[PDB]
């Protein structure tokens, strides 16, 4: 059971110097079925000592490529893209590990054939002849492969990793806790009595209910986006390898879990000190600033603590998303640029309280119309963004006729606001501007269900089969799940443009803000909802094409 | 290397019956140092025949002897003490086990020191007369101990499992989670907040502070006893040994927090109703009642949930502290009933708490004496617990000795209360009684000290060296905590004393209370660090001696 595992561990490149360990096992078995005996073992011999002529020749010829690789190696290095040597010299440790392991495998499988042969043909001076020709001999007896490895581990350590020798150790040859479980506990409970407080204070504005928005929509979307994690990677629909996250460390669902419970207890601590004001030197409309500015400065942190490599991830992905059309789309911006398309209510409000501190401290009616552009931002970066991929793989279909979806999210804000403008300064036309907005609401909303359920979820799939009214390939457990979110999401795909309709028009005051505040916190569940089916066709299907 | 593996795992009882493979190995050896070999071949081969014959012949016997034993065991077990049947059926798995493990050890012995023989002699008849020989005889050949086993395991699980077969796997050779850690944290997280909103609510009483201080020590003292638990387990103080606790299943630090934050959680609750009285159908003595019902409920839970193992132990536990000259004294016995001499507090607020809502909704004066018994009764149990372990091992020293130290606390409480009464009702006696208080003060304080210092801690031992004023043998990484515990004990064993006098007394009211309540949750935390260095002296030198 040798030959199996010398044929999985064999290196590709190098499957020829390998002793042909299958090919002597076939000649002593030929052979196995005094004169017959003595003739076969010469030429038995005769090849094994052609072969170990070849590995000493194979092994001298590599040991000295690898001695020159890292004589120019230790030049560049002493010439001061730092990242690309430190690449290169871990390239060159992987090479010296295979060869190391080439000689090895040698070796063991020399000693392995001649014992066999020992076995088989009764006689003891094969054991004579390895330790004769074979460990006396060049390719086991150098040890070349030992102090260069040794020096590259040095050198790495001293001049690249300027003394870390465990962490060189990790960038060569590299193959959730207690206390994050345990602090994921923690923010839960400590925000469960906070939001009870919470409740009990209220019972025991509108200008308050539009600067927590922004929070409470925020923090949802994080608590379900840690449950879209989890329910990813139990449903092994391998989200690191399409976000391209580092695979050996990136964020579990409880990371998820304790950032949204930490936020959550700043937002609930600010509520509660507008209701139970404390300390009244400073006013009331300070706990806003202060929460908000907690927020930022949490996700702008510059010194590396607090989930730094996650937090600057995503400054670069929104770098990224924000200033649209030129960079190349990933699927990363892909997938943020079209969850801004639910958190549109966080950029509303985030507006508006500028607009509020600066000016109310009018401010929701359409402030000369930068409410209904701050709305539409987040359908322009996907407009664009599906422009740019269409300039870019020159594939007319998917990518014009998705800028088609998010053009309808345009003309509907716009005809929403116009047949506003127009009804309460009341024009003649405002039956038609009525009209219009009707027609493309009916347009908007059945335009971006078909593609959610079509093309977004891969359901509706014509080989669906058993499944019925799905694709075939289905990874979530219980096929209730699919037909509750298709009902749900034919539900809240009106919900959403009616919402945005609204928020656009002045006309339902009170009913425009119990709407907004009630549909707000719905189409982040929606979102959350069509992240699964989402992500679980890209796995299988490959929808979006990133890779 | 199989001569170690042999002699490392060979049955100690049947030592002879296995192969002699050390000898073997030794005559072969001796052996290699055509007639030479061929005779040694002759009386090689028939020492193994006649091993292989012993083998057989010893095979034989045990299987008749199982078969026969597993014949008793069906009867005895058709005849119908039960969970005696089942340890008599576990001890035969065992058996049957460990006679399989012989066989399997006999064949791969005899395959390597067969194969030993084919290599060094240069013969390959070794191998034929192992297939002809063995292989084809009983004690290989037989698989009458497989059936067997089967048979075990079923007759196990369909009578004595009736049907539960993994369970029966658990109960034949047999050799904290994520959710735990969770809800440690989250009751944590919800005990914060409400101990700030307690504050709060205080800032924004006396039967009151009477009621809720058992509560409150009896929390702390849980807290305090999960730290101890880790802070066991984590220097290796083998305390499920001491204890007698079941090793494969016992409590470790963090279900302690979890249910000592949850009773916190209980305990925050009912205080804050007793502040923000809720619906006012319901007054305000309800919720005292209604924390100890819900606490003694969750203790003596019939339905095997929330702990049911531990709260039966503890059950039994306590049963055996409080009828205490008749059990024998093992460890727990003697742990808890002098853990009760810090928590006399709890018995006090019990007892107090009876005489409040039976005659008071006075009773934090003597009520007729029955509040001085209430407090020797966590001393008289240890009397006499000291008192029947001398009863029973006749070691005069020890157990007398430490009968003299809890017969101090008789004294002293009995001296405070009468100089009391005497005082109040202005004798002439009152300053010899107060006197003789005076000297049982001291002799208590100093008795319990000294004893505590060396007798329960072991320190100051004379074989210190290094250690200075310590033993030799520490088991707490830095020696800074054994001289803080010094110190720290020195200073709070005369705090309780003076607080137990005090509690005596009606002669201090205000002062008599804050006194009895700052330095309640005080002696609670010194019975939690007298925990840590008697349980070290428990695991080392073994001062307690019922192990
Ligand atoms: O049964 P055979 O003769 O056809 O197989 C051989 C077997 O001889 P046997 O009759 O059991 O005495 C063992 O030889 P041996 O006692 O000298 O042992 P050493 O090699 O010196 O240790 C050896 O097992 P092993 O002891 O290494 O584990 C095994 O190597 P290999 O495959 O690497 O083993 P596995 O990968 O299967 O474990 C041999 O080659 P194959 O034919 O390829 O299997
Ligand atoms: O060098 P900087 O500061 O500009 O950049 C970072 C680098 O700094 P440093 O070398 O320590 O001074 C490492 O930081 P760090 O040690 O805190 O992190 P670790 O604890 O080592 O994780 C980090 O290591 P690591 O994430 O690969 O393990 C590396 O990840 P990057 O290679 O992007 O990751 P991949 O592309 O391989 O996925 C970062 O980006 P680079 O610039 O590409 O190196
Ligand atoms: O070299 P020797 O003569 O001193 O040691 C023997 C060795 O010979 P070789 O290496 O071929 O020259 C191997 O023979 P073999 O491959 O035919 O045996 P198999 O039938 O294949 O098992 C065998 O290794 P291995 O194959 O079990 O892995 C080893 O078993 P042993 O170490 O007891 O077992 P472990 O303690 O390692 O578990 C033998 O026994 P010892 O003398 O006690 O060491
Ligand atoms: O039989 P009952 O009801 O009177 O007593 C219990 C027994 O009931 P059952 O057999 O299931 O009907 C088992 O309950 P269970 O299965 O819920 O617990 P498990 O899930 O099995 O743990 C338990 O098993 P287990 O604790 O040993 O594993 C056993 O522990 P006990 O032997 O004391 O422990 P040790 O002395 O060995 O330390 C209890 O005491 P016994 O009376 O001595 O058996």
């Amino acid at each position: 059971k040798f030959a199996e595992h010398l044929s999985a561990h064999i290196t590709p490149e190098w499957r020829k110097q390998y002793i042909q360990y299958e090919a002597f096992k076939d000649m002593l078995y030929s052979a196995q079925d005094k004169r017959y005996f003595a003739k076969f073992e010469e030429k038995f011999f005769q090849t094994c000592e052609k072969e170990l002529a070849k590995i000493n020749t194979f092994y001298s010829e590599k040991l000295a490529e690898a001695q020159r690789r890292f004589a120019t190696l230790q030049n560049e290095l002493q010439s001061s893209n730092i990242k690309d040597l430190k690449l290169a010299f871990s390239e060159f440790y992987l090479s010296l590990i295979l060869l190391q392991n080439y000689q090895n495998l040698n070796f063991t499988g020399f000693r392995k054939i001649l014992k066999k042969h020992d076995k088989i043909l009764e006689t003891s001076r094969g054991a004579d002849w390895r330790v004769a020709h074979v460990e006396v001999a060049p390719f086991y007896t150098c040890k070349k492969i030992n102090q260069l490895i040794s020096e590259t581990e040095a050198v790495v350590t001293n001049e690249l990793e300027d003394g870390d020798r465990q962490k060189a150790m990790k960038r060569l040859r590299v193959p959730a806790p207690a206390w994050t479980t345990f602090r994921v506990g923690l923010f839960c409970g400590i925000f469960i009595v906070l939001n009870i407080t919470l409740v009990l204070a209220a019972v025991f504005i509108w200008p308050l209910i539009r600067i927590y928005r922004g929070g409470f929509l925020l923090i949802e979307f994080l608590f379900l986006l840690g449950i879209n994690t989890y329910g990813w990677r139990q449903a092994g629909v391998n989200h690191v390898l399409i976000f391209e996250l580092n695979p050996r460390s990136n964020l579990s669902h409880q990371h998820l879990f304790e950032i949204a419970g930490f936020l959550g207890i700043l937002w609930c601590l600010s509520l509660l000190a507008c209701f139970f004001a404390p300390i009244s030197v400073i006013p009331t409309y300070v706990y806003p600033l202060a929460l908000y500015g907690f927020m930022v400065f949490f996700l702008i942190n510059p010194t590396k603590t607090f989930y730094y490599k996650s937090r600057f991830w995503l400054l670069k992905l929104l770098f990224r998303v924000f200033t649209a059309p030129f960079h190349k789309v990933g699927f990363a911006d892909f997938w943020l640029a079209d969850q801004l398309n639910s958190l549109s209510v966080i950029l509303m409000d985030l507006e508006y309280m500028i607009c509020f501190y600066s000016l109310e401290l009018i401010c929701h009616k359409y402030t000369y119309g930068v409410r209904a552009i701050v709305q539409c931002i987040p359908a322009w970066l996907r407009f664009i963004q599906c422009l740019r991929r269409y300039r870019d793989t020159k594939r007319a279909f998917p990518h014009l006729v998705n800028a088609g979806k998010y053009s309808t999210t345009f003309f509907m804000v716009t005809f929403a606001a116009l047949y506003s403008t127009h009804k309460e300064r009341g024009h003649s036309d405002t039956m038609v501007f009525f009209y219009l907005w009707i027609v493309f609401y009916i347009i908007s909303s059945c335009y971006t269900l078909i593609w959610d359920l079509k093309m977004d979820w891969g359901l509706f799939d014509k080989n669906a089969g058993e499944n019925t009214f799905l694709r075939e390939e289905i990874v979530y457990p219980q096929k209730a799940y699919y037909y509750c979110a298709i009902i749900e999401d034919v539900i809240l795909r009106f919900a959403w443009t009616i919402q945005i309709s609204i928020t656009s028009t002045t006309l339902l005051p009170h009913s425009g803000d119990i709407i907004a505040t009630v549909f707000a916190p719905l189409e982040v569940f929606r979102r959350f909802v069509w992240n699964f089916f989402r992500l679980e066709n890209e796995h299988l299907n490959n929808c979006g094409e990133f890779r």
